[PDB]
């Protein structure tokens, strides 16, 4: 195994929402077997964000999550050369983004490029209105679509006031060495939270569990 038990985090996102351009930098630690992973970000440039964080989270790595012996680990065999992913993720309120990663690995650390793009945000919208209070937990439904290793997420943001701000993400996921073999259909459970944050979000503690499963208790 070129992946340990205990595994650092490096990240930088790049990105900008409706016209709005920030820089941020994570440093964390993960449990890449036990599918669980905790970072700080620090927003660098364009803070204090005039957009709810929320939105950007699940962009701040599949190789946290912890897969059972009878499903092909497609991320833990991606190292060291490691994967990239690409996601669209469309809002019920005409929303859409696009987020990128190319992870690498050296030595004990993932490094995470991360660029992140969104724009058609309504002005009075819950995203620009900073409305959000958190992601629900979800289930990534995984399937091969035209040779392509790819995860749908139908999920939701809780809002002030008891409501649900709807959210669909694709994500195809490419390994880097040619050669590591497709995993057959599966599911993986999340639970992102943001665990702490300041006044406007420019410190912000994130964790994610994940687990993946064949749809049985």
């Amino acid at each position: 195994s070129a992946i340990k038990p205990d595994m650092k985090i490096k990240l930088r996102m790049e990105g900008n929402v409706n016209g709005h351009h920030f820089v941020i930098d994570g440093d964390g630690t993960g449990k890449p077997f036990e599918g669980k992973q905790s970072m700080d970000l620090e927003v660098k440039e364009g803070g204090p964000l005039p957009f709810a964080f929320d939105i950007l989270t699940t962009a701040f790595n599949r190789v946290f999550a912890k897969y059972p012996d009878n499903i092909q680990d497609y991320f833990k065999q991606s190292f060291p050369k490691g994967y990239s992913w690409e996601r669209s993720l469309t809002f019920e309120d005409g929303g859409i983004c696009n987020a990128r990663n190319d992870i690498t690995m050296e030595g004990d650390t993932f490094y995470n490029k991360v660029r992140f793009y969104g724009t058609n945000f309504p002005a009075n919208g819950p995203v620009m209105q900073k409305k959000t209070l958190k992601w629900e937990p979800s289930t990534e439904k995984m399937y091969v679509r035209d040779g392509v290793l790819t995860g749908d997420v139908e999920t939701a943001l809780l809002l002030e006031g008891n409501a649900h701000y709807r959210c669909d993400f694709r994500t195809t996921y490419k390994a880097k060495e040619k050669g590591v073999k497709l995993p057959g259909a599966h599911f993986v459970d999340h639970c992102i939270e943001i665990l702490s944050h300041d006044k406007d979000y420019n410190k912000v503690k994130l964790y994610e569990h994940a687990v993946a499963h064949s749809g049985l208790p």
